[PDB]
């Protein structure tokens, strides 16, 4: 029983791209770019139609760093989410309706207005690391417990 998702962090040398999400789930935190995958598209090309649509970014090269599967007690649905990273992008973040972006500096990530789990993956995301992730959530809030741990190939 599980949903694919997308996340897509635009992460440069010494900044990284974040979005505060404006309504829907996660609305009030700062987030990558992401969403659901569509019937007959690969799990790259929806990122790639993600990242556009929330944030008027076109991706050139996308690189796989993680995965990491969200379980929230009473939910029967996990979501699977695929974890991508780039350097490489074309156009100027857009505000819309749906979501405010703003550049981080890296060592300013705005953690406290983050989902709980990014304190724990950003730091391998940063040190260039790839991650299979697991986090089991009681509401939005609070984390009952999770695993976490570096691989070779996603
Ligand atoms: C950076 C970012 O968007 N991370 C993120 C995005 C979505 C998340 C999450 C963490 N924890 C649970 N959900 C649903």
């Amino acid at each position: 029983a599980s949903r694919l998702y997308t996340l897509v962090l635009v992460l440069q040398p010494q900044r990284v791209l974040l979005g505060m999400k404006k309504r829907g789930f996660g609305a009030g935190r700062w987030n990558g770019f992401g969403g659901k995958v569509q019937e007959g598209e690969t799990i790259e090309d929806g990122a790639r139609r993600e990242l556009q649509e929330e944030s008027g970014l076109t991706v050139d090269a996308l690189h796989k760093v993680g995965q990491i599967v969200f379980e929230f007690v009473g939910e029967p649905e996990l979501m699977d989410v695929h974890v991508f990273c780039t350097d490489s992008i074309q156009g100027t973040p857009v505000e819309s309706d749906e979501m405010r972006p703003c550049w981080f500096q890296l060592d300013q990530i705005p953690f406290k207005d983050m989902w709980p789990d990014d304190s724990y993956w950003f730091p391998l995301l940063l040190q260039k690391k790839k991650f299979h992730g697991y986090f089991k959530f009681q509401g939005q809030d609070t984390i009952l417990d999770y695993t976490l741990r570096e691989v070779d190939t996603v």
